[PDB]
């Protein structure tokens, strides 16, 4: 299942293209200010079965709780509401969020102790690093 070196609290430390990718979105200009200047934290839980991704920051919170291969509805930061679902692939914690016949994938892996994520919408792709608390 997912390793348990996912867990606890990450601290954003660099980001390439997420304007971009907000764009893709729709996210509107005064949104993209708040998110291009913001350095959340993201909080990884775990209960039995239910896996918990929390999101902090002044600019918004977000929080989703799923088991891994099970349909699940979300609201976005930007506030989406998206059919999701997590699955689990060598390693990688792959979301696909699906919303008016769109649809993005944030994958999350851990690589040199950091964890990675990488966003991407129609061919836009951004990469987030987060180092661990
Ligand atoms: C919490 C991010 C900043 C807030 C900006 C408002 C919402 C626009 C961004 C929507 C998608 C966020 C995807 C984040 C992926 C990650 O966990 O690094």
């Amino acid at each position: 299942g997912m390793s348990n070196k996912f867990l606890g609290t990450w601290k954003l430390v660099s980001s390439e293209n997420f304007d971009d990718y907000m764009k893709a979105l729709g996210v509107g200009l005064a949104t993209r200010k708040l998110g291009n200047l913001a350095k959340p934290t993201v909080i990884i839980s775990k209960k039995g079965d239910i896996i918990t991704i929390r999101t902090e920051s002044t600019a918004k919170n977000t929080e989703i709780s799923f088991k891994l291969g099970q349909e699940f509805e979300e609201t976005t930061a930007d506030n989406r509401k998206t059919k999701s679902i997590v699955t689990l692939q060598r390693g990688s914690l792959n979301q696909v969020q699906r919303w008016d016949g769109k649809e993005t994938t944030i994958k999350r892996k851990l690589v040199n102790g950091k964890m990675v994520a990488e966003c991407k919408m129609k061919g836009v792709v951004c990469t987030r690093i987060y180092e661990k608390v």
